[PDB]
Parts: C-alpha cells; structure tokens; sequence
C-alpha cells in the first residue's frame, strides 16, 4: 500500500534495520527499485528531488506511475512517495497535494530559526494530509574548503527543531560528504530526539560504518548516484557492444536489470529484506 | 481529452490530412509525442503494441501514465490510447478494461473467416465501451521472398469484413514492406466502397510524395515507430560517445527525448495533422 515513511521509519528504527530511499528519474528507475523491494518483501522508500519532478513533467504524474506499477507489479509492501531535499513550504504542498505521502523540507542552509518556522509550517499542512515530513540540520561535505565544507548538525539545534516543529524523521549532517561519521553525535542525537534519523551522503560510505550508523538511529538512508551509476553502464555496454541496436528496450531493460540489481544489494546492506509485514 | 480513434480519423478522412500513430516504450517516449502534438495543436494517436505493454509493466500502467501527464502536460488536444497489433480478443478485452480508447485486433494471419469472427466479437465488446476497433488485411511484406511477402488486401474481403463486423478503421496492407511501391488505385477503391478510414502500416522508408499521394486516397492513420527509435538510439549514443564521465539518466534520455519530439513534428508536418484539433 501506499503510505507515509512515519511507521515504516518507527520499526525501522526500533528493530535495527534501515528503508533505502531510492531516487527515481523514469518508469524504468520505478520498476526496478519496486520490483525489487517486493522481491525482497521490503517496505520502500521512492525519493523524488525538485529536478526528477520537472523531468517526469510533475508530481502528479509520478503519483500516477506508481499507482499504475503498484497495481500491475502486484506490489503489496508498503511504499512511501517521498519528495527529497523540498525547497519551500510551496513546493511541499504542491507534492502533497498532488499525492505525496511524504516530504523532506530542505531549510538546512537558512538560518535555523527560519528553518523552525518554514518547517513547522510544512508540519502543520502535512500532519493534516497524514503525510511524514523530514527536515535537515548541518551541512554534507564537499572544492578545497576547511573541513571539507562539513558542519555537523548542533544537539541543541536538533533537540529544539523537532520539539518546536514535530517532524517525523531528522536528517543530521554528521561528516558525510558528496568520510569519518560522528558515530558519538548520532548516538547522542537519535537518543535526545527519540527520532529516526536519516543519512544523507551515502554513496561510497564503507558497509562497515553504515552497520555501524544503523544502530545507532539511522532508520533512512539515501540511494541516488550508485543507480544512476550502474544503469548508464549497463548502457554504454549494450550501445558499445552492438552498433546497431536502437530499440530503447535492448539498452534501457539492462539498464534497469542493473538498478534493480544495485538496489537489492541496498537492502542486504540495509537490514530491509523481510521486515514487510501484513 | 482522452478519446477514441473514431471522430479523429472520420474528420482527417474528410479533410484530407492524416492523424500519426506514434508508438510509446516508455515515459520519455509519451513525454515527447504528448508535447510535440500539443505544440502542433493536432490530435494524436499513443500506439502500444503487446510487448511495448509488458515493458511497461502493463495496460493499466500506460493509461495512469497518460493521465498523468494529460494533467502536468496540460494537454488540450484529443489523444487515444491505441492497442497496436492485439492479437486476440483477451487481450483486447484486458486493454479496454484498463482504459485504452481503442484497439488493432489483428487476424490478418489467420483464415478470413476465422478474422471476421475475432473481429466482430472485439467490436462486440469495444463498441458498448466507447472504444474503437481496427482490423487488418493482406500482409506487409519484407526474407527473399516471392513478391517480397507481399499479399495485397483483397477488395471482397475488405467490403465484406467492413459490414460484417463494423470495425471503425481498416488496414490493407497493398505494397507496404517491413524491415516499395502502394497500390493507390486498390487503396482508392477499397476507401471508397468500405468508406471507412484507411490505416497504413510499415509507413518507415515510405517517401513523403507516396506518403502525401496517400492520404486523398483516403488514408487517414499512419503508424510511426522505429523513426522515434532510431533517432532517440542515435541521441543516446552521441551524448554517451562524446562524454565518458557523464551517468545521470536525464543527460542522455533527455536529449533522445527531444529527438523523438523532433521527429515526431516532423510526421505531423508530412501528415497535415497541424492545426487539426478543436476546442
Ligand atoms: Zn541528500
Ligand atoms: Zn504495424
């Protein structure tokens, strides 16, 4: 069924696994990143950024895609729709009120009493919808800058943003970079907030220090370029091997064989397999 | 709006143009037939043949999918939802009952009379659900066959196929070739005696004056497919081919996007298909 991210994040955290989000650019992304959660009897996140929207023509027709995959694929795990890094109260209610379940308010940049207050605001609307809302604090690493452009996200800031906003799920910025995470701070962080925890910045994180995050409250975590990543090389091999072939099927049903694929490594990693329940 | 073929195809009939038949694989492909029309102000026709469909996870699937984008795309223009090639009556059942607007039941290989039977049965059950129903004749050639595999549509058979079934559009295959030179005097003479639309498959390679000769004669759907394929393919390779580093989806199905858009105006162009939707 189609759901918010707030009980699957709730269990998530409570039993030591976390829920891939999953970025979606296109049917083929959609397919594989469901097809292979259901075969995993895995609940799902799909994470749509500003930019995918526009390129899928809009939040509506992505709501659509899914409820006709959810239909056809037979999917039966819960999935979230998730609108990732939103950049304004506008945006989020545009998604919500196109059929989002879910949405990240992305204020991380502003100064934090602005992003208690636009927060807060999504909260309002969203908590109306039965929508979960996300929201961000610190800032994720990487030219040439001290600290290598790392902030973490401050305790004070984290425990006053979700008592004064009532977000759903907290994204703390803890030495990821797009690595040494600040395993102590999210400790600290997940206890004092009660809050299943997100991690941005995923891609090329050790399986190790991922492990090592989950227990320590990281409920959610992000999934984006090592798709993207595998499926334009599962491309340029069909295209580089024949050059003849142009039935957008041969190189773009590879392409999502190699999502997929990617993604189920994703929830072995995650600890996700078989947490799906009736 | 989300019609049926029929009113589309009896005006392009009337009025001497053709409504293109533009074949969809996947978002990108509707994306850019969608837009090009719209921008065209000229009805259009979503082909989907059965393997099309279960790349795209199914029927239902596809009609979510354009509506969807009918709404973000703020498409004003009448579109169909067109079953290319269906190739028996549960699968053109399963379609309309998924939302399609129209099918192609395809017995063109079968006995005569084995063809009348499916096809007045999908026009049956088509019919009572607003849907519009297509049937074939005769056989698209194209290997080292005689003839090239060319079976021109026989007149008898498409007089009596018209009447006894009441299908909407008819397809007589009279010289197309798959993989040439039309019968425009046979074309002429079945449009006038079935009076309905005319449909002409494996249009690909069929010069533009062949192509314009056509449609007086009073075919009013051309198929198009493996020019979108083939022009979105090249787009792909030349992104790919000129940056190694480059993995976001959106830099290489965007601009094979584009050229699916271009070249499906360029068809709207050749049919005369601008200019051709109302309010
Ligand atoms: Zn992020
Ligand atoms: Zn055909």
């Amino acid at each position: 069924p189609l759901v918010s991210m707030k009980e699957m994040l709730i269990d998530a955290k409570e039993n030591g696994y976390a829920v891939g989000q999953y970025n979606i650019n296109n049917l083929e992304f959609t397919q594989a990143i469901l097809e292979a959660s259901q075969e995993e009897n895995a609940p799902v996140i799909l994470g749509v950024s500003e930019g995918a929207a526009r390129y899928m023509s809009g939040f509506y027709t992505i709501v659509k895609m899914v409820e006709g995959l959810m239909h056809d694929l037979n999917i039966t795990i819960p999935v979230a729709i998730h609108l990732d890094h939103g950049s304004s109260f506008e945006k989020c209610k545009e998604a919500i009120d196109a059929g989002f379940t879910s949405v990240m308010i992305d204020a991380s940049h502003s100064p934090f009493e602005e992003n208690v207050a636009t927060t807060k605001k999504v909260v309002e609307y969203a908590h109306e919808k039965g929508v979960s809302v996300e929201a961000e604090l610190g800032t994720v690493g990487g030219d040439d800058v001290v600290a290598d452009g790392i902030i973490y996200a401050d305790p004070k800031e984290c425990q006053e943003l979700v008592e004064k906003t009532g977000i759903d799920a907290l994204a703390p910025a803890l030495g990821s970079v797009h690595p040494k995470l600040g395993f102590k701070e999210m400790e600290e962080i997940g206890l004092s907030t009660g809050l299943p925890l997100v991690l941005h910045g995923g891609t090329g994180i050790p399986t190790k220090d991922i492990q090592k995050a989950i227990p320590f409250g990281t409920a959610k975590i992000n999934v984006n370029t090592e798709n993207q990543i595998a499926s334009a090389k599962a491309v340029r091999d069909v295209l580089n091997n024949d050059k003849e072939v142009y039935d957008p099927r041969k190189y773009l049903g590879p392409a999502r064989e190699a999502i997929k694929e990617t993604v189920k490594g994703k929830i072995k990693e995650f600890g996700t397999s078989n947490r799906a329940k009736h």
